[PDB]
């Protein structure tokens, strides 16, 4: 943290705040969802980290070079530690990395890695190559080089995520599954962990052996699992919560605007708010009934719900203020809404669905009240508009995720956030292969548009492609797009180092500070 000189800090340097849900893991290669790496965050560091303004700066790595973005190569800081006093080496990385695209570890994010299109990885992940076939390697203990298959400029970008996080080998063979308990779990962050309580608390608190530690103010933080955005604020509003998590009630968010303005912080979020159809469960294998689905949806009276935030009506996958995205709106974005809703009941009526034989399917969404109300409205709108009954079912964060991996649902609620600062991070979730594709849409002419983006002569035919991809995947009716993101939440005035300018969100606790109250 930089703490502005005249401030006065507080006395006690403890932070808490709601992270949403009850975490899938502590596992760096073992999670998918945004709550899991704000903790992550804290507790593993990368190679880079986010700085506040969301640029790729010096984590493990205090400098890096690149030759044609083809092989990478990146310093090690020495005075890098664990939190056994052990020093983090590029042998670290090179077994963390290693075991992230192991089939054995079974990764949500193996896949992520393959976008950085590291050498000998597409053999390695159907399990043809051995792990150590994999173009990462320990030049020195401080020196890891990094050979890719193709050029990427943007690769750098990609070693911020968690999944990208060294793990601590000693202790994952020493204590198998059980190696992120409290009293097990090495950690190369600013923080360790003291306490994990489930559907309670997760207690970090700053780890001296941080290379860093010197600049860290905050000296404990907790992390809550609370669903409901309603008892996120009044908990915060009873002065027991220091930061919600950026996930609004809208009956009280006008109200906060009214009461508390100064504490609201809503800012830029690379994010898209929809509504992912299981393209491989009928009769969401048939195109019509899927294209019926996305026009039939009405985003101006849900964007109208959420009006106080400000959100943008969406009509694509990537967002369109995406760092190198030029998007075009589709055709069906520029009708009425009467005109949609007739082309949609004409396709579902082609696919053998009308009035008299009507589609009945469930709308899969996690606990919470925004995604509840959302969805109760969507339920209806789709009642009116195209004659489908949409039955709600509800499930906890980790079951949801599951869910959707094993395919066992019809239409879920979803919410990507880029990893990255580049469409690739969104688009290639959609790509046949990846571990990330909960929508199970295959495309070959889909992933046959992305591998073009690969062996491109300038970045202005590299835009075009990704505009190409969003168009296929549109034609394809993949997804329901709703809205694209705000990061709104309510931050106490004593909290200090939170800009919220970095639009993917990617906040560590050693950059914050308490100021005297
Ligand atoms: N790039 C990581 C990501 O976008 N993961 C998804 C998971 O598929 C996620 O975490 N997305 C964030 C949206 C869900 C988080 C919150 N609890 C909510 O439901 O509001």
């Amino acid at each position: 943290a930089d703490v502005p000189a005249g401030v006065t800090l507080a006395e006690k340097q403890t932070l808490v705040r709601n992270n949403g849900s009850e975490v899938q893991s502590l596992d760096p290669h073992k999670i998918e969802g945004v709550p899991e790496s704000n903790i992550s965050r804290d507790l593993f560091e990368g190679l880079l980290v986010s700085d506040l303004d969301g640029h790729p700066a010096p984590g493990v790595a205090e400098s890096w070079d690149n030759k044609d973005a083809k092989v990478w190569t990146f310093h090690l800081r020495k005075d890098a530690k664990w939190s056994d006093g052990t020093p983090v080496t590029a042998q670290d990385f090179v077994y963390s990395w290693q075991r992230s695209v192991d089939p054995n570890t079974a990764s949500p994010y193996a896949s992520y890695l393959q976008y950085g299109h590291i050498a000998g990885i597409d053999e390695i992940l159907e399990g043809k190559k051995p792990i150590t076939d994999l173009g990462v390697k320990a030049i020195d203990d401080h020196t890891l080089e990094v050979t890719l298959s193709e050029p990427v400029p943007y690769f750098y970008k990609l070693l911020v995520h968690p999944s990208t996080s060294p793990v601590p080998k000693a202790a994952i063979e020493k204590f198998g599954e059980k190696w992120t308990q409290p009293g097990n779990i090495v950690t190369n962050g600013a923080y360790t962990l003291k306490d994990w309580v489930v559907n309670e608390r997760i207690v970090l608190e700053r780890s001296p052996t941080y290379w860093n530690n010197a600049k860290t103010v905050i000296n404990q933080v907790t992390y809550l699992p609370i669903a409901s955005e309603v008892t996120d604020v009044n908990r915060y509003r009873s002065g027991e919560i220091d930061m919600t998590n950026n996930s609004m009630p809208i009956e009280l968010f006008q109200k906060l605007k009214k009461e508390i303005p100064d504490e609201v912080h809503v800012d830029p979020y690379l994010c898209t708010y929809y509504y992912e159809i299981n393209n491989q469960k009928p009769p969401f294998n048939d195109v019509r009934v899927r294209t019926a689905l996305k026009l039939g949806m009405d985003r101006d009276i849900i964007v109208n719900k959420v009006k106080a935030q400000g959100n943008m009506p969406a009509y694509g996958y990537t967002p369109p203020y995406t760092d190198g995205a030029k998007l075009t709106q589709p055709e069906w974005f520029g009708w009425s809404q009467e005109k949609r809703n007739e082309e949609a009941k004409k396709l579902l009526a082609e696919a053998g669905y009308t009035a008299d034989k009507p589609l009945t399917i469930n709308l899969l969404y996690n606990t919470s009240d925004l995604h509840k109300k959302l969805a109760i409205a969507a339920s209806s709108l789709w009642k009116k508009n195209i004659g489908v009954n949409v039955k709600l079912v509800n499930q906890e964060w980790k079951t949801f995720l599951d869910t959707r991996h094993q395919g066992t649902f019809d239409v879920a609620r979803a919410g990507w956030c880029a990893d990255y600062n580049e469409p690739t991070s969104f688009l290639n979730t959609m790509l046949s292969n990846s571990s990330m594709n909960t929508a199970h849409y295959k495309s070959p002419a889909f992933d046959s548009i992305m591998a073009e983006t690969l062996k491109v002569t300038d970045e202005a035919q590299r835009t075009a492609l990704y505009t190409k991809a969003e168009q296929q995947l549109d034609k394809d009716s993949a997804i329901v797009p709703v809205y694209y993101y705000v990061n709104a939440r309510l931050v106490k005035p004593w909290v200090g180092g939170y800009t919220g300018k970095d639009p993917l969100d990617n906040t560590y606790t050693r950059n914050m500070y308490i100021v005297k109250h």
